[PDB]
RNA sequence: CGCGCCGGGGAGGUGGAGCACGAGCGCACGUGUUAGGACCCGAAAGAUGGUGAACUAUGCCUGGGCAGGGCGAAGCCAGAGGAAACUCUGGUGGAGGUCCGUAGCGGUCCUGACGUGCGAAUCGGUCGUCCGACCUGGGUAUAGGGGCGAAAGACUAAUCGAACCAUCUAGUAGCUGGUUCCCUCCAAAGUUUCCCUCAGGAUAGCUGGCGCUCUCCGCAGUUUUAUCCGG
RNA sequence: CUUGGUGGUAGUAGCAAAUAUUCAAACGAGAACUUUGAAGGCCGAAGUGGAGAAGGGUUCCAUGUGAACAGCAGUUGAACAUGGGUCAGUCGGUCCUGAGAGAUGGGCGAGCGCCGUUCCGAAGGGACGGGCGAUGGCCUCCGUUGCCCUCAGCCGAUCGA
RNA sequence: CCCGGAGAAGCCGGCGGGAGCCCCGGGGAGAGUUCUCUUUUCUUUGUGAAGGGCAGGGCGCCCUGGAAUGGGUUCGCCCCGAGAGAGGGGCCCGUGCCUUGGAAAGCGUCGCGGUUCCGGCGGCGUCCGGUGAGCUCUCGCUGGCCCUUGAAAAUCCGGGGGAGAGGGUGUAAAUCUCGCGCCGGGCCGUACCCAUAUCCGCAGCAGGUCUCCAAGGUGAACAGCCUCUGGCAUGUUGGAACAAUGUAGGUAAGGGAAGUCGGCAAGCCGGAUCCGUAACUUCGGGAUAAGGAUUGGCUCUAAGGGCUGGCAGCCGACUUAGAACUGGUGCGGACCAGGGGAAUCCGACUGUUUAAUUAAAACAAAGCAUCGCGAAGGCCCGCGGCGGGUGUUGACGCGAUGUGAUUUCUGCCCAGUGCUCUGAAUGUCAAAGUGAAGAAAUUCAAUGAAGCGCGGGUAAACGGCGGGAGUAACUAUGACUCUCUUAAGGUAGCCAAAUGCCUCGUCAUCUAAUUAGUGACGCGCAUGAAUGGAUGAACGAGAUUCCCACUGUCCCUACCUACUAUCCAGCGAAACCACAGCCAAGGGAACGGGCUUGGCGGAAUCAGCGGGGAAAGAAGACCCUGUUGAGCUUGACUCUAGUCUGGCACGGUGAAGAGACGUUUUUUCACUGACCCGGUGAGGCGGGGGGGCGAGCCGGGCUCUCGCUUCUGGCGCCAAGCGCCCGGCCGGCCGGGCGCGACCCGCUCCGGGGACAGUGCCAGGUGGGGAGUUUGACUGGGGCGGUACACCUGUCAAACGGUAACGCAGGUGUCCUAAGGCGAGCUCAGGGAGGACAGAAACCUCCCGUGGAGCAGAAGGGCAAAAGCUCGCUUGAUCUUGAUUUUCAGUACGAAUACAGACCGUGAAAGCGGGGCCUCACGAUCCUUCUGACCUUUUGGGUUUUAAGCAGGAGGUGUCAGAAAAGUUACCACAGGGAUAACUGGCUUGUGGCGGCCAAGCGUUCAUAGCGACGUCGCUUUUUGAUCCUUCGAUGUCGGCUCUUCCUAUCAUUGUGAAGCAGAAUUCACCAAGCGUUGGAUUGUUCACCCACUAAUAGGGAACGUGAGCUGGGUUUAGACCGUCGUGAGACAGGUUAGUUUUACCCUACUGAUGAUGUGUUGUUGCCAUGGUAAUCCUGCUCAGUACGAGAGGAACCGCAGGUUCAGACAUUUGGUGUAUGUGCUUGGCUGAGGAGCCAAUGGGGCGAAGCUACCAUCUG
């Protein structure tokens, strides 16, 4: 009968992201002759805490090579970096933390972050707190590379694409228990309206397919098809298994 | 005229809204049955097009606001015992979804007052919390099978288990209710059969009115005499 | 049933939230309630005080009136009738942008129209100096229009406290 | 041009500085006080912005110098070779002080003129000091908090740069962010209220509505209480009374929850100091635990500080400890201000929630555990697009669920139903496409995607977790074993719990007494493991139970106060209303105000009162009917957006192979030009030279790299140089241009995909996410149950025929190749006597044999050379018109009967035969299908396929004269119904209750003292049932409380009879219902059971009396928890907890109160016809330790003394009350002090007159 929560979110308007105090987008430097052939120097002017994000950012100042004008970028901070540190970047960049070079050059077993999935997008994969990717093996023919991501999906990518060296800071966040409702409340106030998560079962049987009944119970099987209309797709999606996960 | 896989006749049964020396059309009047808003008045709902978040639901931007006391976390200072490890004793500091409690915020109980009320939800005394998921003003966003909900089917201008205004719309009713002058003459039924029929119809039955063909031989809710039947 | 009018019920129910009035004098036809004075009380700076906002829109002030209204009366009043009254470079709006709304280009749309706000756009009418041309002035020196050379990143029209 | 800054940031705490206010001590000017005191008490007692100076704070600023035997220093900190202490400096704020403004003005005072209309005019004064945990505002410093780190742009400014301009020793110049001097600053709002009377609520409505300011005292305090500044007349009126009923306030001897569903309400406790403080525990808490003592006034001592020259002297704050005295033991003196403990259940906590009946045990919440997904992606919106949100995002993330802190545990079951993985090993499987014959439409045939099947996996997916047998040396039980059924068969733990019917389970404790409560037991109707089980400190406006103290909650009521009600002056409604308003019985729609018959009846009126008027209220919400709906559900029916899958088109260019049906069907491998994606202010791409740093070869050939930047928080733009040109001036000057410097040529800006995704059109699938609709009838209420819904026999049927009930006894939805058709010939059931095996029963024979057997079936009728049984030949169970009968409307179907015309069968022949000996065994229109004629039409004519026609059978409608169809509503809605229930009322009385007759037996004996079987006759309507006449436009539905009267079927008392009666005690019966019949524990209970006294603890009605008389615990709304059932929405004469109880002023009625006619008027003292009616019972003494009786035991009558209950009065005494506001005391403030007083909603506490008044005092019956 009614339109349920899941559906009401898609139009948005209420659930859009709060973006007053966000500093900006965290994109890498754009491609150009210098990066493609040689290298370009750049200092770390300052570090900054971005809202809604575990990791911190960095005000990185470079110099524009064609016009007399200092550009600026917002890199994501690898661990161990500090202000007053010369950050090189390019093809001929030396291998040490805080230094952007294409993956192809570095050997196998190299740990990287802020990686591009396709060339030019200015850095999409692996840039949250405590993550890093592992370079497994190159492939001279076709000029492509094999890379295992933290989740485990191994992916091939063109060797040309870029990556900032080192892991992302802020690891071990999930270690501390979020003790009180308020401490959670503030977090989701920074990000989005989602926090107080009401169980569908409690609702009346208009607002949920599991609702109603005199006794609190679901009544029907909680596994469900993916060939299914919007409104029903609810519960455990395409559940291959469903139980106390013994072993791994 | 073309002759043949041509045409035409007779008798005898049977089906027909036919013949058998025509009787209709036009106009007016009455009654009766229908179709339409159709004897008058009456719905719960249905569809199309528009208007509202001045209360309230919730998110966001920019502003405002909350005495005085108790409890006394880490850190720090000092003294004492001790072989060492170290441990005991007294001060300081002022933490916290901490405690008593005011304004504010809320509104449990007395099932107290009032109950043609001061009031289409107020008053009294008694109650919970009061630095926090705290309280609040103005601006702004979301609109009806749609919005919004710490989820009660709550709320959406006193209206919500589908809002409000007009139009389609005099919407249908086997159901209640009402239905306007006199006299005279005649005068009933509630039973049969069929129906998604049992609060209803048709259909036979009962009733009236209009007449017409003959009358100054026929018929009867009856007996008698004969004659059968009856279980 | 509809509209309009009138009865009994009735000169009854009733005019009970938060302590409170009293004496003399004046105008006046008339005074429990008007005014002055005197005496006694209350609100007791989280105010029954002094100032503002939104909002109301002449209710502010004076003179006169006593029909109607102020659920008793009233010589009174926020009632009625006459007339008056709001003066800024410096106090605010006006300027700015904020969450956001909203044009243009572009696309969609039988269609009134709608999406979308930098996204598929030839998105500058500006400036200083040089040369050449053109006028106006005690043509001194300096203005006032034009071309050519040389230079220019924006960012999205516009509203929004 | 570039770089950079301000504008530009959160909350909280502490501390310091500066103002305003407050206070103190002296000075002046005027007021008030003076019975007595009082150098008294009160008011008042000033300098703006903008400039200059100086104070006064701050500084992460400089210089000198170099510290450990470490120093300085803050309440806390912190700081130091990255340069401390100690000197000298600098800067920043300067709302404070001085000054120009400015004493002329202003204010306070005294006095002169103007008669006046006057910013009138003159004296004087407007002083000097001190204080502070005080308050308020502000400036600054410094900490603490964050999975929260707390706005932008307009606008303004500084610096790095150095393109360029300027005059030749002067009246110098271009140029100045320096000091004066000139002009101008438009448009619009601007009054007032800003709220117990200017706003919104229909109004001058106790409601609601955002801010600033903010004195004295008491005190922890902005608490409460009183006063000044300022404001006001008690909030839409007054006077006279002071009764009951109310509303809000108080207090009570003795007792202390006994009242009651329940300690509901009120009351006790309350602040501080000093002692003291257990169980348990997540070791933080619990904790103001508990439990004690003190507290006043007045008069003293002592300890804590500043400033200048181990000291002195001058000043000033508030606190703390201590001591003596003194009072009628009063003292936190008013106000403000916590009742406690032991236990159990639930939920962890704080929070939120139904605006207007539910604040909870519901939700959330942290923790836990699953699932999808690496972007051409997941999830969703969207009518649409190369669209949009999450996304300024990227697996420690977004997204979808479940569970509910911690600790501890988390057993077995994948058969079912879901989900999912594998998919030629594969049954089925559409369009198009491909072969096949045919004149062609065609039809046939192969080929064949996903999906269903098939097979794996899965329970922190929905979910589930038996029974029978045998077995231990007492019985029991069953360790152990087997089997049936399913895929296992309840493991660990727990309980008559919020889950247990029977049930008040049983035992113990808790009570004198306990259906409650707590601890064990377990057979568990129906416990149980993240649909989570068990525990568990702290917390709860949560649910129950008990204990302490405490109380007018109760025995048991009384008194007082204010506001009313009451009477008066003024002003002034509405609901409601057929007529009206005294009763009993009677019959009547079965409870009448009117009727009949009886009883009766007297003006007009007041304050109260709640019995009635089936009172008002709202076209009954429960129930039923309705061919009336909505909300929701799913395995109902019929469809749909979306998503998955194949085909055709947009859609190219080449490579190799097999073959394929010079060609292809197709498998791979490329290319790119459509097309698609991403980035850029679309900035140096690919080739070819030349140049260089290195390796190898013979100035030369070849390959690759580079093209010049890695110790450091710097700067970096607007071209140097050269060559070649020339332009004006005069070999030199001034001003110009091009190209190298910075290689040349090109056709897509760079990359990645790419002929596939994709878009458009068809086709199959999936699809309660969504839409539309349906969800039979009869019915002794409906439902559940039957089918009496179409058929047939017998009876009921009352002697023609015809007749009903969910009446009776019963049957049917078939069977037959002959069990049909002719003819002939036989005669059955049963019994008797005989005969080897032979038998009660096997086979043969004679005799009897009216049918006693049989004819498929239900029963009934019918039949003997047959309708039975056996042989022989056959198929009239065929073709075809009409007529009639049965049901009946005298319409159909079916079923059958008489004839007729053909072809036949059989029998010698007359004949017989068109299905089953008779009475039941079955079906319309429309559509499809088959058969049938040299049949008709197929449209301008002709031929031939196909189709349509015509006639006769079949496929089926059993709700059987024929819609195609599942559930729920306690969230509910509408029309109506007493044609129809759940209470009452009526008639009946089975059942229940009571009572008679006969007398077989008990009672030793003796039937009948007392009882009475087998049988039998009656009454009653407080039980229960059966019925539906009344009311559904509403009669308020269970219990208790309170209160009156009434019945008698006598429990006790009075009088008397009879006993298997000696007395006592106890039994049965008559007259008799006037007077009595209790207090409590448990349960909502009526009922039940128990303790205690008694004379006795009998039974019942009146609308199951009694709701505008109460209460609202239970039933019986909405919220929620559990078990079982149901896949689910939901359900339960199965448990649990929270949940608006309306109006009286009418008529009558009763109560009390004025009054009325008549005697001519008026008093007076008096009379009684009528109504009403009252007393009750018990104890002791004596009689009497006697009569009686063996004794044990053991009375009665008259008298005497007292008591209970009830009724009627009074208030001498005791008690209560006490606002005579009578009188002492007293807390805080106010009147200068003393005295005398007042306010604090009765300020508080003592004692208390009068008067009212109590079995709580007394009297009489
Ligand atoms: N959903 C629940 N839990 N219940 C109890 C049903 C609620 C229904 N909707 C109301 C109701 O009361 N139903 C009753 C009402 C009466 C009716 N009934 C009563 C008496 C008699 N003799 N016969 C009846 O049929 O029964 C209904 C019932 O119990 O189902
Ligand atoms: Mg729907
Ligand atoms: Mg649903
Ligand atoms: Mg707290
Ligand atoms: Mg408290
Ligand atoms: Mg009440
Ligand atoms: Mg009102
Ligand atoms: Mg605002
Ligand atoms: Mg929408
Ligand atoms: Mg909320
Ligand atoms: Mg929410
Ligand atoms: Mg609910
Ligand atoms: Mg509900
Ligand atoms: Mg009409
Ligand atoms: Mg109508
Ligand atoms: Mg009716
Ligand atoms: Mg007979
Ligand atoms: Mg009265
Ligand atoms: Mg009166
Ligand atoms: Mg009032
Ligand atoms: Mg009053
Ligand atoms: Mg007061
Ligand atoms: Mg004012
Ligand atoms: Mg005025
Ligand atoms: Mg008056
Ligand atoms: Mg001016
Ligand atoms: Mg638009
Ligand atoms: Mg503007
Ligand atoms: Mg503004
Ligand atoms: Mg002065
Ligand atoms: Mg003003
Ligand atoms: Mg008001
Ligand atoms: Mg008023
Ligand atoms: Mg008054
Ligand atoms: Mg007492
Ligand atoms: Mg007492
Ligand atoms: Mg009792
Ligand atoms: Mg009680
Ligand atoms: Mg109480
Ligand atoms: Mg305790
Ligand atoms: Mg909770
Ligand atoms: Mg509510
Ligand atoms: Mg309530
Ligand atoms: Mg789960
Ligand atoms: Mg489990
Ligand atoms: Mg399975
Ligand atoms: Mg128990
Ligand atoms: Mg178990
Ligand atoms: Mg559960
Ligand atoms: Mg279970
Ligand atoms: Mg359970
Ligand atoms: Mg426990
Ligand atoms: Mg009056
Ligand atoms: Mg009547
Ligand atoms: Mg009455
Ligand atoms: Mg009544
Ligand atoms: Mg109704
Ligand atoms: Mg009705
Ligand atoms: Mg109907
Ligand atoms: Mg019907
Ligand atoms: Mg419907
Ligand atoms: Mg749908
Ligand atoms: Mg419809
Ligand atoms: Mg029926
Ligand atoms: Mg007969
Ligand atoms: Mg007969
Ligand atoms: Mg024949
Ligand atoms: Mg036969
Ligand atoms: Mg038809
Ligand atoms: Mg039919
Ligand atoms: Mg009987
Ligand atoms: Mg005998
Ligand atoms: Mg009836
Ligand atoms: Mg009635
Ligand atoms: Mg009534
Ligand atoms: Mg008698
Ligand atoms: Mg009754
Ligand atoms: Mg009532
Ligand atoms: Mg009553
Ligand atoms: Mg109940
Ligand atoms: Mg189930
Ligand atoms: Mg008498
Ligand atoms: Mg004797
Ligand atoms: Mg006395
Ligand atoms: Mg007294
Ligand atoms: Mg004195
Ligand atoms: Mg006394």
């Amino acid at each position: 009968g009614r339109v349920i929560r899941g559906q009401r979110k898609g139009a948005g308007s209420v659930f859009r992201a709060h973006v007053k105090h966000r500093k900006g987008a965290a994109r890498l430097r754009a491609v150009d002759f210098a990066e493609r052939h040689g290298y370009i120097k750049g200092i770390v002017k300052d570090i900054i805490h971005d809202p809604g994000r575990g990791a911190p950012l960095a005000k990185v100042v470079f110099r524009d090579p064609y016009r007399f004008k200092k550009r600026t970028e917002l890199f994501i901070a690898a661990e161990g970096i500090h202000t007053g540190q010369f950050v090189y970047c390019g093809k001929k960049a030396q291998l040490n933390i805080g230094n952007v070079l294409p993956v192809g050059t570095m050997p196998e077993g190299t740990i990287v972050c802020c990686l591009e999935e396709k060339p030019g997008d200015r850095g999409k994969l692996a840039r949250a707190s405590g993550n890093y990717a592992t370079v497994i093996s190159h492939n001279p023919e076709t000029k492509k590379t094999r890379v295992k991501l933290p989740s485990g999906s191994k992916k091939v990518i063109s060797s040309a694409n870029r990556a900032v060296v080192g892991v992302v800071a802020g690891g071990g966040r999930i270690d501390k228990p979020i003790l009180k409702a308020g401490r959670a409340y503030h977090k989701y106030k920074a990000k989005r309206n989602c926090w107080p998560r009401v169980r569908g079962v409690a609702m009346n049987p208009v607002e949920h397919p599991f609702g109603g009944g005199n006794h609190q119970h679901i009544g029907k099987p909680s596994t469900i098809r993916r060939d299914a209309p919007a409104g029903r797709k609810v519960g455990l999606i395409a559940a291959r298994r469903t139980g106390r996960l013994r072993g791994t």
